[PDB]
């Protein structure tokens, strides 16, 4: 049975969540409902959950997606990743600060210090991801670019997100 | 199946039991209900379960209770934790007597002397959460169970050290899609 | 050879110290002279020379000190303890907090500040006393990394030293092991 | 025999280097032939000792330096660190990014180049934090750094310390 | 299926008994009745075996008893305890005894004597209970304070009945 | 080199105490100073030397004492023993109780017993001491030397110590 | 399923026999006739199972006996025991000849307390395969022998009265 | 440097001890003299010394013997033994009581008998403890008896020839 | 299901083959149909089988024969046996040549020992498959099955053989 | 230091023993001389020496013979060997005896009985050396063939005094 | 201190012996007696041993060869080799086989059966020089030792399996500065 790992990219950006509608908060009602449906497991990160509530309110979608999204936190004790990996992401953060840099009087540095501590907080959110991908043996969705890219480095299972809606409807029970 | 352990929280903080009635024994007694038609585990660690029952009388439904909820103890034999996880217990005790410590003062010959004893059972009160936190998350960890709590503290630290969690807010609901 | 682990109570509680001198900087400063003499090696956490420096001033005596008694953090990687001794901890940790009340209210058995002035002395006595249990800690388990023995004077870590397998000594002995080791 | 592992602060950070001497080459060469005499081993990671001599023209100590301090790279071939330490590095890019901006804030055009040296080298120097640990682990070795954040890092993780403004003194007492 | 470990006090102590008849000799004849018609496994130790035969006359009882309550002894080879749980089994004793002599108002001599003989039991249960990985049920505060402390499962003795129904 | 660990009979039973000295406070003191030349390693459970501080006022020797004959903790962490052991430390409280019950029987009842666990802890803390430093133990207790026959400890006959101190320099 | 292990005083104390019929040649027939119809698998020594030949004559039931109690040796190869039950079986053998020689003591002298004491070791010998074969299998022994069971018990092999053997082979078909 | 195990029989057969003087506590205040200038460690076990000393007085010998010969108990706590070493010692304790029943064969004929017997199982049980004795150590079995030997030599234990115990000893000072 | 090693005298001994015919080759050809329709699996080893049809013309009953007893070789690759074993070995060869030495005595005896090796040989495959296996091993050779017994290999009556077979359906 | 085990060859043929004398006694006498103050353990099985004393009568030269070698029995518990080495021993007993019988020409039994002998030596001899790592010196081509297939340390016996001589 | 196994070419082929001496028979005692004044080990295979002992007639040198070479057999009983080997073993009896059929085929009623048995012995001597390959890679891997050797064939499987080399030609040389 088919598990997926989503990433806060897959409900905010347009070009993923379209698929399911053109709002986004239709969107998301809709991936929940077909959600129920299907013979699949989703999970998400507590850190990307928690972000993704930050820019969408759900309100009374939240215990709907709660229940068909399982929110797991991937800091299981005692997991060790080898040295390299430790390094690779180094590599992410210097991706991550200066892609939120580049799309940045003193509205230029309180934006500029806003961009480096939002780009903490993706790359937070992106080994969440994958440590929790690796975790479960799962297939990571995500419209981040970047993210998918190490994701393949590194071994994990990908889907195009574009396809996710059309995946999840060839897997009815 | 679905595996669930259960905080004194649950059933005590209002703003988690008021899904299943609106009276404490209304809601215990509406949970207990429920579990017996739900395809899930429940379970909450002895030392839990013994401040719960100061706090609440259940008197004829501690029997139903013990049933559907089942009492372990985490305190394992061969158990072992990372050092780590001593050192955030700390923490968890500071953050304890310190949240209980100004809910003291802030309710403030004679005045002197009931502000002692409510900084004693600030801080001895701290200590048996402190305590229960640990059995709770033990519980949890062996076996790898769904903490409940409601408790944000208890949670936030439930969630650095990887055990599953739940919005206590949705027991119901979640209970309610697994029967 | 001997190593041992140092807690704060050895160069701060004088029934200890006198054995060098009746002066705290001179019972410290006769310990280093000796301890350069004696073959054997003496260690202190981190956190415990942290509160030793916040309660007695050093000054050139630090890199002395820093030299003869190495200062180490026991957050070793994957160390792993039984379960027990967390619940054991927890148990320190109330002896601590609870000794610490005592000393408050019974030093304060003792206008309207007087209020404040409890609630700090209150405060006072459990952030002393969880800052006391991490010391206890940290004392243990560098301890338990070396297998050192703990010079304390504190009765509550000797006693939970001795539950859990860690070797002692009598802190008013500490001299005379030292004489007994000379190189 | 003791091990130490040095940091780039050591000899950039006046602080630390008056010890062997007020001048900046001239501390670097009166430890270097301190350690040709002394009983113990130097060494510095490969980035650590590159940055080192972007900062300090050495010249001819350049030979003599590298005999003493062994450059290695911690880069090991099976080495697992524990998930959580992945984590603490992020704080530590977090400490360093905003440290350097700290800095930057202070001092149009100039601003915004201001503020991309200030994050390019707070993630250098983040990776030379990590590259210094590492090796500190690796050869169980005493890390000496004049950097505080550096210093209570390696302390989290249990890595054996030193106050930097001691070293010729130890160094003194091993022959 | 849920495996139950009983001790002696489970159908001497009338507190617990009671909830399968008023009568003893009844209430251990309703529990051999209701033990055959529940989906669920009940062992008692060799040592505890042996006490509750000396206390209470089984007669035509002893052979469905038998049947329905395994009698095994934990003495496995090989089985390792920690250090641990020596000291504790030695606190054990001193509880046991110091109970059993209050009692005594040759009644100390026998307070002491069956003192050991009750540790022994415990001991017994405990590690019974541990092998087989079963739910100690005991009327004896003292035992499953211990229990507890080792993290062995654990029942209200009171609610025996009510279990074993709804299984 | 040889190591040894001691119980409190061996200064407190005149009949082994008598080969150092016929006072007791001139034995202990007599075998301290033989302890400080000869060629191996003392020591004694934290629990066994508690209760011989309680019966003999060492006064000035106790430093000397506690530096010729150390004083560990046997509870260490990961040890484990056979269950075996459990049920013949059961055995040692029976033949210990029912010892000091013999004596009694002339609150004399009460600590009869008391004494007769205090004895056996002590015993356990001495076996288990001997087990992880693979010592010999030197006892003049007869119960414990049997058992710790039955568990494969090393022994010494208490009478020949001073005789074994002196053929190791 | 329950597994068991006899002794040859199962067959051969008429305490235990009785259960079955009151003529002992009586009794096996019918212990064989259940035996057949019991979920249960039988088990007895090859040493055992000699002596219980020497013992009984049995004939004609011989096939059927061997049938549904399967005779296996339980000198398994690569078996330890632990050097505690070696000392163990120094005191089975105590128990087992100075029994026999209580017996004797109601030449003959001579050739009655050598007789006693050359069947004690035969005795001894079969409880060592009793045991081991008990612990092998995993079965529960049924003796008749109360020094044989006391023995089982020290060393935590199950056991059974074997005034039950009927009762429980009955409550299992 | 070697090491010896010495059996009862070593001080108490006069075949052996008379190397070192015709008189028995001469001969064994002889070997306790060379012992002590022999590059050499020498054991006995617990229960062999104890009847070692209910045959011979010794008085004032005993605490220099006890210090050459140093009494261990060979019940060492994690031993394990093959389950074949079982089978052996049940052949052994055969060999031992056959043989002290012939000399029974030369009431008292009962208490001859009865005598014969438990000492046989004494000899038992000490040819074990001088058997495992010997193969913790390492050590070298010095006996005098054929059939402790005999097996000696079938479990693989080093062995000398009694008679040659003095030259040994002094070939190595 | 039950798994069992055929000897060579099992149908070379007509002790044991008696139960399925009067006749030799009634006798194999018997114990093959009913082999069929039984739930079990018979095995015999390389080298037994060879001897098996020296001694007896199998014709056109070898393929059924080699169908219902799988023919395998027992010298397995990474096996090791104890040392004792070993030594087992040599005096069932004493044992094998002794006995043909005996029958021998009334070239006979140059090959009353030749035999005795092939069947020492014989005897050591059977024992080895059914160790291999964990077989019951089926033989009317009285030496063999001591030594099978000494070994903990599983054993059978073989004048039973009919008689389990036909008890499995 | 080099260790090694003798066969019964080594004192018995006299191709290999003449190196040390012509005779008998006096090369067994010179051989335990030399054995004295060379740098070399010696070892021969329980089985291979109780043969040898059979055969020779050393008297007083025993005592000496048996200080300077070592007779151990192979007899570990617990030593495996593989199976193939079982196999390879039925060949080794094929040889032996059928060597044995060209011989015979009661003395058929004697070259049976004595060729399992020499067989069950062979095994002890390889087993010792196996287990010590030691080097075999033995007369006998069959069992130096065996030896060789077995990865076992051979020398040529003919050099034993030389080899002695150069330690 | 170093170690060798060397092969049959080492004293037979005139290229590697020369070293030495000029003939056959004085460079092996030259060997030998540089072998005694040598911090070194030498071993030769028991089956590379014998071929030489057929090449050539040692008499009086052969106690005092066997003494400075040590002749082992490498037959090792729990000894495992690698699927590998086993394929790279075939490409060498290959090599070897073509190598000998080459030579018999160049030397060339009565011609027909000359041939015929140049070719069995050059099949024959090409199936013994394979084992011998064997034996010497076997006992250097097994002893960690310096193949020496000057057959290249064998050299170069050597490689392959990263066995320990030198040039043969300067055997003496490195002798020389081990005394």
């Amino acid at each position: 049975m088919d598990t997926f790992v989503l990433d806060t990219s897959v409900f905010t950006n347009p070009d993923v969540y379209h698929q399911f509608e053109e709002d986004q908060l239709g969107a998301i009602e809709n991936f929940i409902s077909l959600a129920s449906h299907t013979n699949a497991n989703f999970f998400m990160p507590t850190s990307v959950y928690y972000e993704f509530t930050k820019m969408v309110s759900l309100g009374d979608l939240a215990p709907k997606f709660e229940l068909v999204v399982r929110i797991r936190s991937p800091r299981k004790w005692g997991l060790m990743v080898p040295a390299e990996f430790l390094y690779e992401f180094i590599e992410e953060v210097r991706y991550r600060i200066n892609k939120g840099l580049r799309i940045a009087v003193n509205r230029l540095r309180e934006k500029y210090r806003e961009a480096l501590r939002a780009g903490i907080i993706d790359s937070k959110e992106d080994v969440d991801v994958l440590l929790l991908s690796y975790e479960l043996d799962a297939i990571l969705v995500s419209g981040d670019e970047g993210l998918r890219k190490w994701a393949d480095r590194v071994g994990i299972k990908l889907i195009d997100p574009k396809n996710l809606r059309y995946i999840m409807e060839n897997l009815t029970k």
